[PDB]
């Protein structure tokens, strides 16, 4: 396959369900390269777990951790990696009240070349256990002969928009790494790169991040067809942030219009949005404790009832995931049938302005919050007008796209609920026996 977008291994379904599937071992295991040194970005982190995670060869090699904890919390993940040696630390700057580093990264420098990974879970053992997560892995870059001018870059831009990623948080850690890219050669990469990092961007820098970047990707690189207004928008995340009194704030104002951009040219079009219920929560691998990674808080819900409306619950009997709750994020634009997709997107950002941008000082400049990442599938970047819909996720044309949810997305009944983390539900137990008490 070319797309090379793989899911986390999940402990409890059949092996068959898993067969495609990657675990955090697998991915640094010495078959995928011989490894020099890491950078692992992320959110959370249990030091000592990951360390576990390299091969025992591999263990002592220096690793990166790039984050976003201040105060205490900064102490807490300082003292978790005082005992490795070869483990360093770079603090990302949030100079933007209530933002969070949230990009999923990793880089691994090998003897052989280096690879990139970008990837949507936490670096702890829950997340790697019975979640829906999603990986992206990319091709191993060779090193370009000392000597050579070349530019190393793919069709897409990624080298440069991976180094100006990286050149966003002014960090020295970061600048070796940004040393390492462009001794490399990326130009067999076939996704786009869209990126979050914290800012008020205008003029020129305002396509660089957020949802504009979606809007220019699609403006630049996809095309719009006729009947373009039936094809609906589908969002899937973990975690919903505060959208406003009514759809016109923001979501079906900024957000949707970037997401329904198709060619350049100059709205009915129906809007997806997937969220766990509490049902789906309840009914889980993990049961309620699954719902402590779905932080949607009814401080927030209550201000927005508007939104559940829009929300259709988890099902993925594709990839025999329906009780493996989704941490992944995933936004797409599938035919009004669903049998094939304009564009794929996985990601760290969930459904929040803090993750997406929102425009300020009269739609002239997008601030943004936080760090998020991603990567863009256009069928233009691999020769083709638009993705057919792959029936079974683990099943065998290699030009059709792995969707890891079914199709279409089924909405809430009237006694379902979104899943919210902070109040209790004492009616039924989990599948461990469990009420959920906050
Ligand atoms: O992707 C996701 O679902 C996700 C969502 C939120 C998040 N950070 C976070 C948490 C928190 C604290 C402890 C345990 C779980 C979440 N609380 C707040 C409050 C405000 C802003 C961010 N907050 C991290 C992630 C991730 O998994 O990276």
């Amino acid at each position: 396959n070319p797309f090379q977008f793989y899911l986390t291994r999940v402990s409890g379904v059949k092996p068959k369900y898993n067969s495609g599937a990657l675990h955090i071992k697998d991915i640094l295991s010495p078959l995928f390269g011989t490894l020099v040194s890491s950078a692992q970005f992320n959110y959370c982190f249990d030091v000592d777990w990951l360390v576990k995670q390299y091969p025992p060869e591999f263990r002592k090699k220096p690793i990166l951790l790039v984050h976003g904890d201040k105060r205490e919390a900064k102490a807490h993940l300082h003292a978790q990696a005082k005992p490795y040696e070869n483990i360093s630390l770079c603090q990302a700057k949030l100079d933007i009240a209530f933002g969070t580093h949230h990009t999923k990264m990793m880089l691994l420098l090998y003897e052989e070349g280096l690879r990139v990974v970008i990837h949507t879970s936490n670096l702890i053992h829950a997340d790697w256990h019975q979640k829906t997560q999603g990986i992206w892995l990319s091709p191993l870059y060779p090193r370009i002969a000392d000597g050579t001018h070349k530019s190393g870059e793919s069709p897409t831009h990624f080298k440069a928009d991976l180094i100006s990623y990286l050149m966003a948080y002014n960090a020295p850690s970061l600048k070796e790494w940004i040393d390492v890219i462009h001794k490399h050669d990326l130009s067999e990469t076939n996704v786009y790169l869209i990126g979050s990092t914290p800012g008020r961007f205008q003029g020129s820098q305002k396509d660089n991040w957020g949802h504009f970047r979606l809007k220019k990707l699609l403006k630049d690189h996809a095309s719009s067809m006729p009947n373009a207004e039936s094809w609906p928008v589908v969002g899937q995340f973990s975690s919903v942030g505060s959208l406003g009194a009514d759809e016109s704030k923001w979501l079906c104002s900024e957000f949707k219009e970037s997401m329904l951009t198709l060619g350049k040219e100059s709205s009915s079009v129906p809007l997806y949005l997937i969220y766990p219920s509490v049902e789906n929560v309840r009914t889980s691998l993990e049961g309620y404790p699954a719902g402590g990674s779905l932080p949607y808080s009814i401080q927030t819900a209550e201000k927005q009832n508007w939104l559940h409306s829009y929300f259709h619950k988890w099902s993925a009997e594709t990839s025999g995931r329906s009780n493996a709750m989704p941490h992944i994020k995933t936004y797409m634009r599938p035919s009004p049938d669903f049998s094939k997709i304009a564009w794929f997107l996985v990601t760290s950002a969930n459904l929040s302005k803090a993750a997406w941008g929102a425009l300020e000082k009269n739609g002239t400049q997008l601030m943004i919050r936080s760090y998020e990442l991603g990567v863009l599938f256009l069928p233009s970047a691999f020769g083709l007008d638009s993705f057919k819909v792959k029936q079974k996720f683990f099943a065998g044309p290699m030009a059709t796209f792995p969707v890891p949810y079914d199709l279409p997305p089924e909405l809430y009944g009237s006694k379902d609920r979104p899943w919210i983390w902070n109040i209790p539900y004492v009616k039924a137990p989990d599948t461990h026996g469990n009420m959920w008490v906050p």
